[PDB]
């Protein structure tokens, strides 16, 4: 499908370029007319005048085609990108669906209260551990000593 | 079909070039006439004058052919590019059609309400998850503490 | 030229007035911020320096 989009854009840019040439030729042809009629030739001056004119009207005609073809090119662009979005969206709806069948909310919620209970047990493990761990080395940290220390750095705390 | 377009443009540019030569020869031939009649020769001066003239009228004739042939060349150009646009357009109408038969709007719209329902379920999954997830670690974020904090940075907020 | 002199000079007046009040607004701003500063630093140094100690 892309192939046709690319050919349309190509045809558009094509028409623009050709129109551009015909216009350029038009200007050059004015110049050439002036050189011609400078001699006093009334025939060459004629067919040059003529080719100048046709170059200009061709410029109009081509450039018009460039317009309309460009428009269709735009809408085709929209059509393709729309296509991509549609496909990909179908993709997420499906994968998410078949992953919504085994992930259906009940199993999740269960997994979550299971979660609460779980790390709750983590916390009690922690607490227990730190009780025995702090009652084994506790000879090296009297309560009294810590009291007088904390007081020591209390009264003078911000005095430096 | 391109082959004939290319031969027409070729014939046009051909005629232009030959016309150009005949013109150049014309000027050179004026010069040569002057050299000739400088001696006083009334015969060489004749046939040179003659060839000068015919060179000029040939310039007219050729250049005229260049004009008209160029015109047909232009319209043929339009015909070809029109051809390309037509084919490619037929292409998009068809591919898009046979992709409009299995993509026919009803199935899409269905896919879309299915879409709403789907990500709706996503949101409830989210909400649930964050409830248990924020009620498990919630010991580490008292409500009171957050209140006094937010107030702390409320009163002085923009004072810096 | 003379009436323009009047007109411009009038604009100079009023714009100058607003300029003055804006000046007051800014300096007021500075004073407010800095004052908030002393109230706070002095406060958090009033918590560990509280009169009893």
């Amino acid at each position: 499908m892309e192939k046709h989009l690319f050919n349309l854009k190509f045809a558009a840019k094509e028409l623009s370029r050709s129109a551009k040439k015909c216009d350029k030729e038009e200007k050059a042809e004015k110049a050439k007319i002036e050189k011609a009629i400078q001699k006093g030739n009334m025939e060459v001056a004629r067919i040059h005048a003529e080719n100048a004119i046709r170059q200009k009207n061709q410029a109009v005609n081509f450039l018009r085609m460039s317009a309309r073809v460009d428009a269709v090119a735009a809408r085709v662009q929209t059509a393709v990108t729309m296509g991509k979005v549609t496909k990909s969206m179908a993709g997420v709806v499906k994968s998410m669906d078949a992953t919504l069948k085994t992930m259906n909310l009940e199993k999740i919620s269960a997994l979550m209260d299971k979660f609460e209970h779980q790390f709750e047990t983590l916390d009690v493990q922690t607490q227990q551990m730190e009780d025995t761990m702090s009652s084994t080395t506790t000879l090296t940290t009297p309560q009294n000593q810590v009291d007088m220390l904390l007081q020591e750095m209390a009264d003078e705390a911000g005095l430096d």
